[PDB]
């Protein structure tokens, strides 16, 4: 992840496709990229700039997926909630 801190409000302002961060696990990942590609379609948009922890390790596609999940996640975080 890196040394760099947001707050949860910087974080907040990421919330579009083409400007997409999401927290989990007290990490900000960028998923700007992974828009397109999302196998859920937009409704990525619906924790944007917010944290998507407990949907990314609950939600019934994502446990499934666990493995696509976390490697996504391993490429994309850019830093740490302060
Ligand atoms: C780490 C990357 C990912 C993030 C941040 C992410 C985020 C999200 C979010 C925020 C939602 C909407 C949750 C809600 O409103 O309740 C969602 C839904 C969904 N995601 Fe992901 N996701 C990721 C990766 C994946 C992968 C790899 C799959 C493939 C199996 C997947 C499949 C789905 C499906 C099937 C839905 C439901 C769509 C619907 O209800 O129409 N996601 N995801």
């Amino acid at each position: 992840c890196g040394d760099k801190k947001y707050t949860k409000e910087e974080v907040a302002k990421h919330n579009t496709q083409n400007d997409l961060w999401i927290i989990y696990d007290g990490e900000v990942h960028d998923m700007t990229s992974f828009y397109k590609e999302h196998p859920g379609g937009k409704v990525i948009l619906n924790k944007a700039g917010q944290d998507a922890t407990s949907v990314l390790k609950t939600l019934a596609p994502h446990v499934k997926a666990a493995d696509v999940v976390m490697k996504k996640l391993k490429q994309t975080c850019i830093g740490k909630v302060k």
